[PDB]
């Protein structure tokens, strides 16, 4: 495949210090993962950045999805368009520790990735979702079996994740 510059962590997990918006524009992957909430309100973090890169088209599509189907479950996902970034966007809801949600749902959230052979993704529940990114990477490695290319925006966090990886 065309992903370049990644550190191989395991047989199927790869990681890079990169802005997932810029990576998606360069690679045009089959699937880019959004760190969504149950309402698909793409305000900040990964979701706000991906949505802004689509000129708000992701939000317009998402509002129609919710009007038809109602909210997602914490730990659940839906497949929508990837717009100008990817063929598809897999919107995955990891638990938000800053809203008091159960971190055990993080494994269920990563299981959605197994429905796709290859994905470009952020660490679920990390960043503004409040979980420990080292824990998120561990759950990713121990749950996802398909090929996942993780983009970590912050260089300092990337270096901490590599240097602490078991
Ligand atoms: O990758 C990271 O550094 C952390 C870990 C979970 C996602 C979070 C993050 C932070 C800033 C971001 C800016 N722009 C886009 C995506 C972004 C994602």
């Amino acid at each position: 495949n065309s992903f370049s510059g990644y550190l191989k962590l395991t047989d199927n997990v790869y990681i890079k210090n990169a802005d997932i918006v810029e990576e998606a524009k360069k690679v045009k992957p089959t699937v880019v993962v959004n760190a969504a909430n149950v309402y698909l309100k793409h305000g900040g973090g990964v979701a706000g950045a991906l949505n802004k890169a689509t000129n708000n088209a992701m939000q317009v599509e998402s509002d129609d999805y919710i009007a038809t189907n109602g909210p997602l479950k914490v730990g659940g996902s839906c497949v929508l368009s990837g717009h100008n970034l990817a063929k598809h966007c897999l919107h995955v809801v990891g638990p938000n520790v800053n809203k008091g949600e159960d971190i055990q749902l993080l494994k269920s959230a990563y299981e959605n990735f197994n429905q796709h052979e290859v994905l470009l993704a952020p660490l679920l529940s990390a960043g503004i979702f409040g979980a420990d990114p080292i824990h998120s990477l561990r759950v990713c490695v121990d749950t996802v079996r398909t090929n996942v290319y993780l983009a970590v925006f912050d260089k300092n966090l990337y270096d901490k994740l590599v240097s602490s990886f078991l």
